[PDB]
């Protein structure tokens, strides 16, 4: 199993997307991507106390967003996962590009899609051999 | 426009379906449709306490729906994956499983693979 | 060794699983579940007369399944019974989309049949997905 | 829109294409090319007695075309019938790969049916193709 | 490792092109295309001293056309290619006849130039793998 | 459109990224992300003389690049001398191979000289990607 196979070109502006541990598997190829010659923003938008690899990436790209929403010990998980998607669709919405890339739960992912969808701008979704 | 793990609708017979952290929501609806076929299926999630969930739900969609709650978030990953990979030791060690299903982090899922490959069952991950 | 054909389980909503002569027999476990999952799916099987199968099984696991039976006439070579089992098959997609709405239409059959059946299909904007 | 397996074209050499049923249609064209390109291959059609088809075609653009009709017994489950053209295609295969070489084989039919064919050919440790 | 696999159906009018060395791999495929009925158009654009299957596929083929480049020697190879990625999209244009499938294998930078130009006409084109 | 390879981005170790003829511009930039992430990439171009590029580019974004120039004879005309190119690759790969341990091998070239190369990788038990 590897990491989602991802083309080396320079497509411009790049918005690496990471919810929760998918930002791991983003951090190189954003990093890859920058030292190619792109502009690439990644962003994390995760629980507060999840947030990882802040430093790192913050000196392999141009800009690192962080996004912590608190983890609510009263609702269930299920709320507050539905946070992270509220947060999630609303940064990707005021950020708006060449290209989107995202790595995080199909459920989160297609609710970023609807978001960039009417923009135009492709997006590439994580994929592991 | 994005859609969940396409995945064949086969009687395999005992799966295991695997599901770390936010991945189990993904796999319930997979593993729910292979018990309806005639699968044989068990799932594990394999997450932080506050972080269980569809626990009532996939308990009614399957045979055996087994929870593995672990309590900086660098060594509580480790623990998570220590324990996902303990656990699934122990699965594969004590009966036979025909196919094994994970859909959650790629080093999880490397880790995971490393030791069901172990035992020669096929294996397949979110692509 | 090969498997079937690999398929999403999401809510699509009302989807059309078709299937060809032999083609039946793998679409049925795919209905099944997307039915339990969800999904307000309804079989088709076009095949020839004395090779309906499944119809019980899957009458069970869908909302709706239905079976156009060709006949086989022998007083014709198998390249016209065959074109006929296209023309009817054909004839029902065209008659089932203009008639209801749907989200997904799944169809498993001869690569013949399947660019076919999209002919008619892409008139109605609805998503097709076949087998691989 | 949907399009026929996908292929490549090279010169593997001794070739087994195999088609089941309807799948011969398809077969027949990929069969057709990996001659003309220099390869020496043998169409194999199993189905039943009264739905050969393409016997004169493709027996013309390959070396050998073998036609193995299977009695089709309208009065059983097709559940049963479909056991025989299965039968059939492992002794047909079976009897292929027992006596001569092959450097390849593709086949299109049935996945339940690509799955038995493909258990005895991996047997006989050739590579095998099958459709998408 | 194989050649590109491609669907052996009856597009109709099709134009196989090969850049450099790719000409090589299209040879088979633009055979069998035009043995099952098409009706294709081989394109071979490489430097004057690379030139090769000329024959071969000139009898395999409804019409195949050769667009050799000279070698300038006093210059990097990325010039030299450079008229190489000229003459293609000046040809490509030219036969764009009514055509219902272009295929083309060739150094993937020459690809996305070839597309952009087929891109305008709304046809069919599939590159290799 | 048509996109370079797809390849993912781990560190997988040491990497030997070959590119017969034109195909050395696709590697490029594949293996200078990978050098950049962590790996230990060595970059081999197997041309015909006239034919070198990016020489000084990707000497520059990882450890080591190998270029082996085919000299054109004219005689042979380009039937012989791609097969001529062929040998050097093989031959190449096999030094490499042999004289040293690599975790992952990618080459991006005509396909009949991919699976040559391929015969020899597996021989040493390497994984080998393919454009």
């Amino acid at each position: 199993p590897l990491g989602t196979p991802v083309p080396m070109e320079k497509f411009g502006k790049i918005l690496a997307i990471g919810a929760y541990t998918g930002i791991v598997e983003v951090y190189p190829i954003a990093k890859a991507w920058q030292e190619i010659g792109n502009d690439v923003t990644t962003l994390h938008v995760t629980f507060e106390p999840m947030v990882i690899l802040k430093e790192e990436l913050e000196k392999a790209v141009t800009r690192h967003i962080v996004e912590p929403v608190p983890l609510n010990p009263n609702q269930d998980f299920l709320a507050n996962m539905k946070n992270v998607s509220q947060r999630l669709k609303e940064k990707v919405r005021e950020l708006l590009w060449d290209l989107v890339f995202m790595v995080g739960p199909v459920g989160d992912q297609k609710q970023v899609f609807e978001v960039v969808k009417e923009y135009g701008v492709p997006m590439k979704v994580d994929l592991h051999p």
